[PDB]
């Protein structure tokens, strides 16, 4: 595990998107991951895996009521370095129906960072994202249809981002 994977654990999320500065609302509704983002800023990423692999419903009781009710689900939890420092904690839930044709791979991606150059395929929408915040920290939760199958992705932006 990890203690920024912790952090993310507590982000407390409004139903309603705040007024905030608009330099920061583009960061935050931004339709992509933070890869090609990221490395627009001048920077190479690279991704450490926290954990990763199948897990039960009790394992995701803060996904489990936006997601249907399974007996499997496929666990992805990271940290996204640039250049070395650690930008960004994730944390993604699959429910195993949605692992299949395409789709399938989101289970061998590894190290590789997600984001939409990997999906040239599928069709991709989201159909919510709120905002989040803990202790000073941003972050934010999405639900993502590829195919309209879909996934749960959590992200909370360390304070060596450019977004503060
Ligand atoms: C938030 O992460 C993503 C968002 C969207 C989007 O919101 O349409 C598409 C692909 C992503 O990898
Ligand atoms: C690089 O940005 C992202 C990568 C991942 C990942 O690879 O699981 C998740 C959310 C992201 O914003």
């Amino acid at each position: 595990s990890h203690p920024a994977l912790t952090q993310l654990r507590a982000l407390r999320y409004s139903k309603e998107i705040p007024a905030l500065d608009p330099q920061l609302l583009d960061w935050l509704l931004l339709e992509d991951s933070m890869t090609k983002r990221f490395e627009q800023q001048g920077k190479t990423v690279s991704v450490t895996m926290i954990r990763e692999g199948f897990v039960e419903q009790n394992e995701i009781p803060e996904e489990l009521p936006l997601l249907p009710k399974e007996s499997r689900y496929w666990l992805r939890e990271i940290l996204l370095s640039a250049d070395g420092e650690p930008w960004l904690a994730a944390r993604t839930v699959v429910p195993v129906s949605t692992l299949s044709g395409p789709e399938l791979a989101l289970q061998k991606l590894g190290k590789t960072p997600l984001g939409r150059y990997l999906f040239t395929s599928s069709t991709l929408t989201r159909d919510f994202i709120e905002i989040g915040r803990d202790a000073g920290l941003w972050g934010r939760r999405s639900r993502l249809r590829l195919s309209g199958k879909p996934l749960l992705l959590t992200e909370l932006f360390l304070p060596a981002s450019p977004l503060y």
